[PDB]
């Protein structure tokens, strides 16, 4: 039964995740960008990066974001879309919210979202949290709402890889 560091040092090790941006402590306490949890989606499932292409409106969303690649990989992909798909906003550089990361897991995963859905999730995402902690992706007691932590976010990678391997 492996611990939360256990989980990020193997993930971390296999390329899936990084240490906090500047630093070499993994900081399972902090939160995560959905720019960084995109390139996590990458390297978790070996999704193709996607180059000279842009999908979104936000300031700096361009040729010299880093994320542009992972973005652009897992919006291809179906994981991710824009918060505003008037103004095309991914809001990259917003924390990625626990029925967020739940919605791209299940999504990965081709888990059903669940029918009659009753939660603390916002109404979009009813399905997908639920579905995600049925499959043990997130505990009962996450609050869908919530920033995911970095340890939440190990967490659910390790499971879904598990899932997958
Ligand atoms: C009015 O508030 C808006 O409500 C929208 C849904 O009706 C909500 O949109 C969701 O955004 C989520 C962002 O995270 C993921 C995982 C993603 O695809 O990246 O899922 C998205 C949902 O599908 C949904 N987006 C849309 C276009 O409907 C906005 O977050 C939310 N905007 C903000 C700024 O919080």
């Amino acid at each position: 039964a492996k611990t939360t560091q256990e989980k990020f040092d193997a993930l971390k090790e296999a390329g899936v995740f990084s240490a906090y941006p500047g630093t070499t402590d993994a900081k399972l306490g902090q939160d995560m960008t959905r720019a960084e949890f995109a390139k996590v989606l990458v390297k978790l499932f070996g999704l193709k990066e996607i180059h000279g292409q842009y999908s979104y409106k936000d300031k700096n969303y361009d040729a010299k974001n880093w994320a542009a690649p992972f973005i652009e990989a897992v919006t291809a992909e179906g994981l991710m879309q824009a918060k505003d798909l008037t103004k095309k906003i991914f809001d990259f550089n917003g924390k990625i919210t626990v029925e967020e990361a739940s919605k791209t897991l299940v999504t990965a995963l081709k888990l059903e979202p669940v029918k009659d859905a009753q939660n603390k999730a916002t109404d979009w995402a009813k399905g997908y949290f639920e579905a995600a902690v049925n499959a043990g992706l997130f505990s009962k007691d996450a609050n869908p709402k919530a920033n995911a932590t970095r340890a939440q976010l190990v967490e659910a990678a390790f499971a879904a890889d598990e899932m997958s391997k």
